[PDB]
């Protein structure tokens, strides 16, 4: 039962988007876990929790956009189980940013492989969609997280207690 | 090594919230699957997709509110795998509302069992929290879905194709 | 063949709401009778009539809200005959407030027995519903009427005819 | 009473029965409004329509109570009887029963006017003419239109008939 | 003897509110003592003083609401002596928040026992009153103070004197 | 142990402020008891309760200002137990005003003795502080209460029931 709107859309590209959708929703669920960690009483960092809550909502937005793309090209969405985060306790603010940096680069690697697949199968619309909305956004996110990890390291976190506290107020803020 | 903020909060109630958090996140993920079904070209119902997209975000807000409650009472959040929906193809608008009605009642019963646990362990704050923010909302949601299923049945869906089309415009896209 | 929306809703609770609906409508009809008494030319207390007219409409709202609750929980509304008030002539302003005080406490008594019924059958939504919208209102209404009876008693009504006149303008005027 | 003038005791008693009939009409419309609010019916604007009519019938009853006091008459309330049926079946049937109700109320007002004319009470005649008789003919005509449309559209057998009538006519 | 407005209100519940009223007024007086400590020249922390001054007035407002509840249910208010705080000197910003955390939990414990008493005597209005206004506020207050103590502990107070200064400006200010 | 800001501030004056702080808080607690009495159902006087509630909060402001003064002069605040009112039942509106009149004069007497102690120890700032904020306000309060008592006595309270009722609306119910 091929779709009426389907044109120049390969089955491997269709399946690759379905895996990417799960990975975007996974990223959202990892960021949601990070947000709730800093909301705890024994951690108590409000702007850290707000930061990762916003990232979780943006990952959800990215996942919904892939679902939109899938329906536009005539592909069918087949959802899978969103796996839990690798750890519940995220230790500290620096560690969460370090894990977030690794997470975004892992998502970026998947998007590069997704674009690579689109390039091989001669799908220029899918290439443009990944280029415009995702590849530009990931490089910005990776750079942003890279800056936050660097500052937290220089300030002396997590050994220095005032480092993570002052980083919560100034950098992240409102 | 108990939490400094913890007081009159049993570990069974703490564990029950963790399961409820997962069930609320599950409900959101089911509604997200429903929303994307009507977005498809072979279904093409825009306000149906908008309806379940709004309901999906509400369930996420309900889930995040439980996570806030868990930290407020000194409990620790232990997340689990969010299971996928029972079906990808939701057949029709009537069936999705029927499955949504079945889903909300399953969520409502978990909250009733959660309230029953809170009553047995003498936790009045947890009882009020469930009463104020959830139980009132669930009865309203079950009633709303009950109204939509009834109208779609009377109108003649899904046999009458114009029924689900007109229901998309009038009920779900206006007042 | 139970209702599709019905869940954790016992038939005794359903029947008790139907009796409560009648009692709320009864209360509205009693206040309507009180309102019309002070509207008479041989009584001529305008704000007294306006006060009980407002209370009568609130009792109608309370009755309509129970009907909405009955439909929400999957219960079926079965209406009965609204009985007339115990008396047409309400004697005086003080006596009407005393009868209104007795009425509100009788309604409050029924709501406490209704909440008692709801607690026995493990119905937390029905408990919260009665707690939020009714029990808070009844205690406020009983206290409000308790104040009005006290003032009218001290001022010297209904023997002192100027007492009920001044009470109409100052207390019930605003 | 000091205010009473040219007001016969039969006319006073006839208003008391009319007050009960107006309060009865309000209670019937309230029952109809609750029927469409049910989950197995689920028609929102049908419920809002009869809820508005119910509050108007209450407002009509309060106006007769004021008239009674204006003319020096004493109000003697009676038991408001319950509606003949709880289950109103469908939207068409509720409008048909509502049409029958308004004509029954109108008939009582015509008999009330006849009594006022017989006892030479011009103020009572004008009061019924201005505020009620004009409104009743408007209400009967309005309900007559709604029943006709619902019959034409094919209610209650046609499922979308009562659904579309809920949105277009009664919604507005 | 009994009040005209009284209905389904036990004498033990009436007495329990009077003790709660005194406990709420006590809490206000403890926060007033804490507020004055940071206003001193040898401590000098303005937003710390403002914080506990605000908390003192909220406890005052909570006490007045119980008094209003007592009169609504037909109960008679019998006041007692408001005791002084256990200490005049509150050491530091961290210790004051720790003592404030201990205070709120002690008040919360009384309200939980008060609700349990109301549940035992079949008083649903008294249960709802405590659930709506007090239990929600106390849990929120305990969580808020729990966050402040944690931040002050990490930053290194009271050994690090700059920690409590920056906490005054950023968090409380 | 000493205060860097302390200058020309004797320890007897410091101790006198601490007793005055307790007396101001005592006055606030007495007015709070009066306010709650008229809020009762068997008394039922709203603007009477409202009047003494305003007075209760003003006495708290006066108490907090002494605490501020104490810290400005390098003095250390030592709090004591706030004693209960002499009676719970305040009988009537006239009696409460008479007890309030007696209370304010007792507070004024303490402030006069406090000022005389400040004059004796040559502390001009403490003299100015008591003159500006307290002594001027106390004379106005005593005069204000003196008017209310006299009006209630003439009108015929507490024997005349309408006396206290009409006084509640006109004089006290202006705000
Ligand atoms: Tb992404
Ligand atoms: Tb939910
Ligand atoms: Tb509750
Ligand atoms: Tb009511
Ligand atoms: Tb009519
Ligand atoms: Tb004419
Ligand atoms: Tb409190
Ligand atoms: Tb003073």
């Amino acid at each position: 039962s091929p779709s009426q709107v389907r044109q120049n859309y390969h089955q491997d590209a269709e399946a690759a988007i379905n895996r990417q959708i799960n990975l975007e929703l996974y990223a959202s669920y990892v960021y949601l876990s990070m947000s709730c960690y800093f909301d705890r009483d024994d951690v108590a960092l409000k702007n850290f929790a707000k930061y990762f809550l916003h990232q979780s909502h943006e990952e959800r937005e990215h996942a919904e956009k892939l679902m939109k793309l899938q329906n536009q090209r005539g592909g069918r969405i087949f959802l899978q189980d969103i796996k839990k985060p690798d750890r519940d306790d995220w230790e500290s603010g620096l560690n969460a940013m370090e894990c977030a940096l690794h997470l975004e680069k892992s998502v970026n690697q998947s998007l590069l492989e997704l674009h690579k697949l689109a390039t091989d199968k001669n799908d220029p619309h899918l290439c443009d969609f990944i280029e415009t909305y995702y590849l530009s956004e990931q490089v910005k996110s990776i750079k942003e997280l890279g800056d936050h990890v660097t500052n937290l390291r220089k300030m002396g976190a997590p050994e220095a207690g005032m480092a993570e506290y002052l980083f919560d107020k100034h950098t992240l803020g409102g």
